[PDB]
């Protein structure tokens, strides 16, 4: 039984100033380096302890010991999401409900159904980097959010974002990354009610209202005129037979919209980061391009053929995983690692890029960038790899999000070579989520028509 260390307390306001950063995960992972597997952090009136080894995390992952709780961000995301399926608690009403209703969504099926939609968007990408002029550059980050808002407003709601049409990112994003951006802010707040807060406040519920106002024009378009929205509105719980409320569908709607913006967004932004700072890797990735994908479009079994690509964005999530925590709490008093007591409703946070980064499951070459560590799948030791969460609370958009991921970086590298033409420094934008910031290259056609 030992005693959990803990970083630097600052009077009443404990912890909280060491997170007072534009990069608090990035600040955590230094802390978990200084103090080790496992230490406490303390806030005004709330305490949590962040697990960073296998050791730890693998008990952690036991369902029958921890289930899922709402870290204060995932409470603040409350405040547009609702209880949608990734901001409710396991036992509250429309959790099982909705998890029930939504399954066949993202069934082998309905797979198959979303490919001709996630094609339509990756030619409009290639089609954009085709007819960029010899001065140009293209915005990684920027270009890769348009297309995975594009491919889930089409593929779920057959709504055309049309965000290749804009230069600037479409209101809908500018008025959900203002509202992240806000619960950043709010997470270093210990005087909330203070009037200097007023106008935050305001262009808060601007920004939601915005958001609303796109869930209205889904729905009412899909009233003018079989996906992930039929399912929502016709779909009954197949225990009740009950349907989701308007209320919840509405806030299912901007949760999976979330889904678009970020997320597989910053894992394709990632991998192309790692692809143009490691250029054997990219030529590996370049000739596996060009002997699978022989057909002007990619078919549903070409992109499955494309098993370096999938071992690519496996190391991307390795290294950066784009949701980088996951919270717990003890269902009854346990004892973690044999070492550290919890009582009843105790609260644990994952921190996967520590977990990634685990010496004794991964070797000591933790930091290089080697997509060759997932050649065997089954090598990977349990629980040392958990870039889509865990149990029943795991990531339902993990198929959808490496077919869609697998697709893109596919066709890219088959249409074009990449040069890091600035010798671009990583700099990781945080909003909950992980996502490069000012990635820019050029690209340079192979001249291959669609
Ligand atoms: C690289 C891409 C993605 C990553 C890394 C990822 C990661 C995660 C993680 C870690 C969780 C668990 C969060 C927690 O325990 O608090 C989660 C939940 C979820 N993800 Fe994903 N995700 C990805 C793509 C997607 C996509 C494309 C969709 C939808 C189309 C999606 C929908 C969801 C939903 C609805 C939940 C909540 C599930 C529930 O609690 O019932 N995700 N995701």
């Amino acid at each position: 039984i030992k005693e959990m260390p803990q970083p630097k307390t600052f009077g009443e306001l404990k912890n909280l100033p060491l997170l007072n950063t534009d990069k608090p995960v990035q600040a955590l992972m230094k802390i978990a380096d200084e103090l080790g597997e496992i230490f406490k952090f303390e806030a005004p009136g709330r305490v949590t302890r962040y697990l960073s080894s296998q050791r730890l995390i693998k008990e952690a992952c036991d369902e029958s010991r921890f289930d899922k709780t709402l870290s204060q961000g995932l409470k603040f995301l409350r405040d547009f999401l609702g209880d949608g399926l990734a901001t409710s608690w396991t036992h509250e009403k429309n959790w099982k409900k909705a998890h029930n209703i939504l399954l066949p969504s993202f069934s082998q099926q309905a797979m198959k159904g979303y490919h001709a939609s996630m094609v339509d968007i990756a030619v409009q990408l290639v089609q954009k980097w085709e007819r960029l002029n010899a001065d140009e550059h293209i915005e990684v980050s920027e270009d890769m959010t348009r297309l995975t808002l594009d491919t889930i407003g089409l593929c779920g709601f057959n709504y055309r974002f049309n965000s290749f049409y804009r230069d600037q990112p479409h209101p809908f994003i500018i008025s959900m990354v203002r509202a992240l951006d806000e619960v950043m802010n709010k997470l270093q707040r210990a005087n909330p009610d203070d009037p200097a807060y007023d106008e935050n406040k305001r262009q808060f519920q601007e920004d939601i209202k915005v958001m609303n106002d796109l869930v209205d024009k889904i729905i009412a378009d899909r009233k003018a005129t079989d996906d992930l929205l039929t399912q929502m509105l016709n779909g009954k719980d197949p225990e009740t037979g009950e349907p989701l409320d308007d209320g919840n569908i509405r806030y299912q709607i901007i949760t999976f919209l979330y889904a678009g913006v970020e997320g597989t967004s910053g894992l394709l932004s990632f991998a192309l980061y790692f692809l143009v700072k490691n250029p054997h890797v990219l030529q590996k990735v370049a000739e596996e391009a060009a002997r699978v994908l022989v057909d002007p479009v990619p078919s549903y079994k070409q992109v499955k053929q494309l098993k370096y690509v999938g071992m690519v964005l496996n190391e991307a999530l390795r290294l950066w995983p784009v949701v980088p925590v996951f919270s717990l709490y003890a269902k009854e008093d346990t004892v973690l690692g044999g070492e550290y007591p919890l009582e009843k409703g105790d609260e644990v946070m994952v921190l996967i890029p520590q977990l990634h980064r685990d010496k004794t499951v991964w070797g000591d070459d933790v930091e290089e960038f080697r997509p060759e560590r997932f050649e065997n799948p089954s090598a990977i030791p349990q629980h040392a790899f958990k870039p889509f969460g865990n149990g029943q609370r795991a990531s339902p958009g993990q198929q959808f999000a490496l077919h869609e991921a697998t697709l893109v970086l596919g066709m890219m590298l088959k249409h074009f070579d990449f040069e890091d033409h600035t010798n671009y420094e990583l700099d990781i934008k945080e909003l909950q989520t992980l996502k490069p910031k000012g990635f820019v290259v050029k690209a340079k056609s192979k001249k291959i028509p669609l």
